[PDB]
């Protein structure tokens, strides 16, 4: 099994074709944020009519394109990760969905066995990512990058460096780096049943970044309880220079392990 391996599972066969693999944690949370940003989503007509409480989603799944593509525990795959802020509760502006961010991926995963004194490098993943929120200027914002995910585990405890490389455009938000920073650090830790999760990134020139902590726990053995507290910049592509604090509650189905 090895928990939280996304390589390792993807080399898993699947019985029946539609059942996906799961890459990123998969949730649905209602949330309420410190602040919304009114400014960059001004255009919208229903944008001074926002409200602070919004349910945020996150769909993120793979795809095993192509199996031993380069060597027995490796494959070429495709992700799919969505996350989604939707104004469910402001019944007045007809519920409309405030942010969608598409982040698909094209990469080259290794399921390792590399020792770090206690820690395991079980996953070196390597690929093309593309994040944009398909929206029209001027609430356009998107940014494609090279990065590098590395997934090491160490008993209860779990850590994933995810350096990256902005390639291509970004004149839809030119200083994206001056927020999100040059990785993605991320940090999960098992106590029991209860997962403990930090997602973060940080500028360390410019001292911009943000954060999420997560605590989850099982409803079920497929649905768990899931608590989290985003607090800073790059929450969503849209407040990628905007700060905030959102504090949710709601569903997950999967953990980062
Ligand atoms: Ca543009």
């Amino acid at each position: 099994a090895v928990r939280g391996s996304i390589i390792a599972n993807m080399l898993q066969e699947h019985d029946n074709p539609f059942t996906l693999y799961p890459y990123d944690t998969n949730y649905l949370i209602y949330t309420q944020t410190s602040d919304l940003n009114k400014e960059a989503i001004a255009s919208y007509d229903w944008a001074e009519n926002a409200r602070k409480d919004e349910v945020k989603f996150q769909l993120s799944l793979a795809f095993p394109l192509w199996r031993g593509i380069l060597g027995p525990n490796s494959v070429l795959g495709a992700s799919y990760t969505q996350k989604s802020w939707w104004q469910l509760s402001n019944s007045e502006e007809s519920s409309p969905f405030r942010e969608t961010n598409y982040e698909p991926q094209l990469f080259l995963g290794f399921a390792t066995d590399y020792r770090f004194a206690g820690w395991t490098l079980r996953d070196v993943e390597m690929g093309y990512n593309h994040d944009s929120n398909g929206r029209s200027d001027p609430t356009s914002r998107s940014w494609n990058r090279l990065y590098t995910r590395l997934m090491a585990e160490n008993g209860n405890w779990l850590v994933e460096v995810k350096p990256w490389y902005v390639v291509g455009n970004t004149d839809d938000n030119p200083d994206i780096t001056k927020y999100m920073g040059y990785y993605q650090l991320k940090i999960g830790y098992h106590l029991g049943d209860a997962v403990l999760s930090a997602k973060g990134q940080y500028n360390w020139n410019t001292g911009y970044g943000g954060a999420e902590l997560g605590l989850s726990y099982p409803i079920t053995k497929h649905v768990r309880l899931y608590t989290q507290v985003y607090s800073g910049y790059g929450e969503s592509l849209i407040d990628y220079n905007f700060n905030q604090t959102r504090v949710g509650v709601g569903v997950m189905l999967n953990d980062l392990f």
